């Protein structure tokens, strides 16, 4: 069969599915808001963050990058990261964790913890 | 530092970067075209395919799914897959291979071969 989902891209944070130690999640940040911070790390999981729409700013270990549709970040395990919505529409992202970072309640696994 | 790229989302196929045995690639399929087929497999790499924009159809081991922005497929290693553009605008996708499937010339690695 096919392992498939159409992301609604309207959830603050929603864990989607996994396959062989990669896990997908949706994260949509409202205008004027941010997720993570200068002390926000996943000690054992890389996070591949892709911007589907909107405008924002990533700070990754003190390095700053403007975000737009098409922006891709490979956030290595252990790197502090913050994602800020700097526009006036939702900042829509899809995220790939390797290995997985979150349990079925959307709580961090040991690998997803700081 | 930050491992970052803004995808142009206008290349038929462009390998992007890797981190710790996950590799990203852009694939944009022109109207009336298709990539892969009923015999198209990566024997040793899963492929996570995400649709950024456009409209299409995936066939994965004979299973059919309409594709739109937000569509996510986890195409397991060994699964036959074909992606057809069924609209009249480009079908823009980003792809995550685990383990990596392609070398620096965009040719399949052993894991990316059928
Ligand atoms: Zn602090
Ligand atoms: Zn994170
Ligand atoms: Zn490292
Ligand atoms: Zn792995
Ligand atoms: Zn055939
Ligand atoms: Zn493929
Ligand atoms: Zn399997």
């Amino acid at each position: 069969g096919m392992q498939y989902a159409t992301l609604e891209l309207n959830n603050a944070f929603k864990v989607l599915f996994s396959l062989r130690q990669v896990q997908a999640a949706e994260m949509v940040i409202a205008p004027g808001d941010r997720e993570g911070g200068p002390d926000n790390r996943h000690r054992g999981a890389d996070q591949w963050l892709f911007v589907v729409d909107g405008a924002g700013e990533a700070i990754v270990d003190g390095h700053t990058q403007a975000l737009q549709a098409g922006s891709l970040i490979a956030i290595e395990r252990g790197q502090a990261h913050e994602i800020r919505n700097t526009g006036d529409t939702p900042l829509k992202t899809v995220n790939f964790y390797h290995p997985p970072a979150y349990d079925a309640q959307g709580e961090p696994l040991p690998a997803g913890e700081g």
